[PDB]
C-alpha cells in the first residue's frame, strides 16, 4: 500500500503537517524534513514530536554543507555524529535518515560530481559507512538508512551505483527527480514521470532494498501538470513495483512545485494519492 509523504514547504510544525493533510485530503504517512550538519537533535525534536504525534514516519535529509566526504571519512565530524546518534537513540522512535543525498549530481559539496573534485566513490562510501558505524556503536538501531540517487547523473564521475555503500549499510534506496517543464534556461523540457525516473529505478531495482521516491514534483509550464500527476501515481503503482513510498516536494521555489500550483493540479493530486 503506497505510502504518501511530503516536504510540506516549511519545517513540519504541527500546524504545517495538519494544513498539508487538509490540503491533500488525506493523512501523510511520511513527513520529510531537511537539516544540516550544524543542527543539533534538540532543534529537530519539536518537529519530530509533531510528526510522531500525527502518526507519521519522519524522514530527515541530513545535508553536510559543513563537511565534505574526506573530512567525514577521516573522522573530523565524529563528535557531532556521535552526539546525533546518542540523541536519536534516546528519542527511540523510528527515523528514516538520508545523509549525503543526490551525490551523483554536481550541486552539493559532498557530491561526486561537485567541481572541487574532493569526493570520489571511495571517499563517499567510506563516509557513509563511517556514519552508520557510529550510529550502530551508540545503539541507534531505530535509525533506518536511506541511500539516494538523483534521477540523472550530472557532473564528472557520477553514476547510480558507483557510490553505493552496500546492503549492510542501507535499509532503503531512493530517487529524487523533477519535471522542470520549460522553466529552466539550460533548456529544460517537459518529461513524464517515466522519462524522469525509469533509468534510475532500473539501476536501483538491482538492489534488494525497497525504494522511496524521496522527492518529486512537476512544474505547471510546458505541459499539463494535472495529467502528469495522474499518470505519475498510475505509473508508480503499475510499473514501479519496488517503490513503497512517494514523497512530494511541496514548495514554491525554483518554480511552483506545490500540489496547489493550480486548482487542476490540486484536484488531480487529491484523487491520485487515493486511500
Ligand atoms: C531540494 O533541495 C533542497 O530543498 C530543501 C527545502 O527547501 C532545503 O531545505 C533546507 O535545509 C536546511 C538544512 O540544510 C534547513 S536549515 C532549511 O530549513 C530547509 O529549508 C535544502 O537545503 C535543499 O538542498
Ligand atoms: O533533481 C533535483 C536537483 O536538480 C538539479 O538540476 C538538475 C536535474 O536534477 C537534472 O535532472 C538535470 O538533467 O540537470 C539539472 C542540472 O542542474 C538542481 O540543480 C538541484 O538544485 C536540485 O536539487
Amino acid at each position: 500500500g503506497l505510502k504518501i509523504g511530503a516536504w510540506v514547504g516549511t519545517q513540519p510544525s504541527e500546524s504545517a503537517i495538519k494544513s498539508f493533510q487538509e490540503l491533500q485530503g488525506r493523512k501523510l504517512d511520511i513527513v520529510h524534513q531537511f537539516i544540516n550538519w550544524s543542527t543539533d537533535f534538540s532543534w529537530v525534536r519539536p518537529y519530530a514530536d509533531a510528526v510522531y504525534n500525527n502518526g507519521s514516519i519522519l524522514m530527515i535529509t541530513w545535508e553536510p554543507w559543513e563537511y565534505n566526504t574526506v573530512d567525514i571519512k577521516n573522522g573530523k565530524a565524529d563528535a557531532y555524529i556521535t552526539r546525533m546518534a546518542q540523541d536519536m537513540k534516546a528519542y527511540g522512535k523510528e527515523i528514516w535518515l538520508r545523509p549525503l543525498h543526490e551525490a551523483n549530481g554536481d550541486w552539493y559539496p559532498w557530491a561526486i560530481g561537485y567541481s572541487s573534485r574532493v569526493n570520489t566513490n571511495e571517499t563517499y562510501i567510506a563516509a557513509f559507512r563511517h556514519i552508520v558505524d557510529i550510529f550502530r556503536a551508540n545503539g541507534a538501531t531505530n535509525v533506518k538508512w536511506v541511500f539516494n540517487v538523483n534521477c540523472d547523473n550530472v557532473g564528472n564521475g557520477t553514476s547510480y551505483l558507483g557510490h553505493y555503500p552496500g546492503d549492510n549499510y542501507v535499509d532503503y534506496t531512493s530517487i529524487d527527480g523533477y519535471n522542470w517543464g520549460t522553466t529552466q534556461s539550460w533548456g529544460s523540457q517537459w518529461q513524464s514521470f517515466d522519462q524522469v525516473f525509469s533509468r534510475a529505478y532500473q539501476a536501483l531495482a538491482s538492489i534488494n532494498k525497497p525504494i522511496i521516491i524521496a522527492e518529486f514534483a512537476s512544474a505547471e509550464i510546458g505541459g499539463n501538470k494535472a495529467r502528469w500527476i495522474t499518470e505519475a501515481y498510475n505509473s508508480i503503482r503499475t510499473s514501479y513495483n519496488k517503490v513503497i513510498a512517494a514523497v512530494w516536494f511541496h514548495e514554491n521555489k525554483e518554480t511552483d512545485w506545490r500540489i496547489n500550483s493550480s486548482p487542476g493540479a490540486l484536484a488531480a493530486y487529491r484523487e491520485a494519492i487515493g486511500a
